[PDB]
């Protein structure tokens, strides 16, 4: 079961959010993830993994503010010993830079490259964030694979879309 | 290619709204919808057919205000000559009640009854609905086969949950 929360932003557009709910669930969300999802962890302790799914051709550096500080907030309530302390830094990366080892645990995750993982200080506790994400929570049961070769088959349908419409205008050209 | 708005409501929900390019791009978005999909269209007028699709556990009477002016004005603003008129009726049906036969047309829809097609006037012509809705437009090119056995696979996938969460609970 993954938990699945709405961040709206300035400009009136919805960003998904999505929570796995143990380590085993995120096990399958850290290798099903799309290019498309930016994940967070509080920074040095303990805590679930949220990630934030972007629209097509947005990037992690254009994240709004509001909906960066949901997601910080949201992996910082589900942390053991980060949702008790004041002042939390969480750090967040593309899902492209996470790194699976066999050496690895469940639950614990590497990096491709630490200069693509940023860093944000969540510096307060604040409910209206949490209580207004959690009015937006739906819970589903996704499989992942199929979900994520969805997004594939979309992104090889679009391009073919502008192949074909390139061979439309390459060809046409020529009236 | 698919266009896709988000319409939020006062619950602080976003509801997925998407419409087809053409008619015969809405003829697989008529084959491959959702049973969460509520189908609109301007009555007794040609327009395009807008869907909204709802969230686990919604119903049609159970749509926000806001969000059904939103389905209709938009279909309405797609509609050849609903747009032009003030006043014009929005037909909505869920999908599940959408039937299509091999002797209709392209774009042309029939209704499995008329009970479960429900019917809202639009009085007016607003420009912050569809400019507001047109911030938001998402166009994807999606294989709705896929997307809608994903959506039953997931379906699937809670009554598993649930059935081995009670073969538990009696163990328990």
């Amino acid at each position: 079961m993954v938990f699945y929360f709405t961040s709206s932003s300035v400009n009136s557009s919805a960003y998904t959010i999505y929570m796995g709910k143990d380590k085993y669930e995120n096990e399958d969300l850290i290798k099903h993830g799309w290019p498309e999802d930016i994940w967070f962890h509080v920074d040095k302790l303990s805590s679930a993994h949220v990630y934030l799914r972007l629209h097509k051709g947005e990037n992690i550096e254009d994240i709004p503010k509001e909906v960066l500080m949901d997601c910080a907030h949201l992996v910082k309530a589900n942390s053991i010993q980060g949702c008790k302390m004041n002042n939390v830094n969480v750090v967040y990366t593309p899902w492209s830079n996470l790194k699976k080892t066999a050496d690895m645990d469940v639950g614990q995750i590497g990096f491709h490259r630490q200069k693509d993982v940023k860093i944000v200080t969540v510096e307060k506790k604040v409910n209206e964030i949490l209580n207004r994400l959690e009015k937006t929570k739906v819970e589903r049961f996704p499989d992942l694979a199929a979900e994520k070769e969805c997004r594939d088959r979309e992104e090889r349908n679009e391009k073919k879309a502008q192949i074909q419409e390139m061979k439309k205008r390459e060809k046409e050209e020529m009236k």
